[PDB]
């Protein structure tokens, strides 16, 4: 699928087959009229780079929610961005992220879901 600086392009058509491929997949759902989206996605691309040249098998993805909206109103997203992690392909129960938003305390974030040689 479609891949923008290592972050993978989501939407309703490939959602649930993102999820099956990757047990450790963090999701942006954003708009990109949004001020602290346009803030973020600089350093969620450097968070997806880096853990790229790690090696890692941690994904990172994003969703335009005003263009796959009801794949956002699936996961109860009332305001942009709103980031969510999800683990083995359970899409019941996703860990909201709510820490730094530059590139480094999102990877150590991920690291601490995961291990540090994920």
């Amino acid at each position: 699928p479609e891949e923008e600086d290592h972050v993978l392009v989501l939407r309703r058509s490939n959602f649930a087959e993102a999820l099956a491929a990757h047990r450790y997949l963090l999701v942006e759902f954003y708009a990109p009229w949004c001020g602290h989206c346009r803030a973020l996605a600089p350093e969620y691309a450097r968070a997806a780079g880096r853990l790229r040249a790690e090696g890692s098998e941690i994904r990172l993805a994003k969703v335009d929610a005003t263009e796959e909206s009801d794949l956002a109103q699936q996961y109860g997203v009332r305001g942009y961005p709103t980031i969510k992690f999800f683990r083995n392909g359970d899409t019941a129960s996703p860990r909201e992220y709510t820490a730094g938003r530059e590139a480094d305390d999102i990877v150590n974030w991920l690291r601490r879901r995961t291990g540090p040689a994920a």
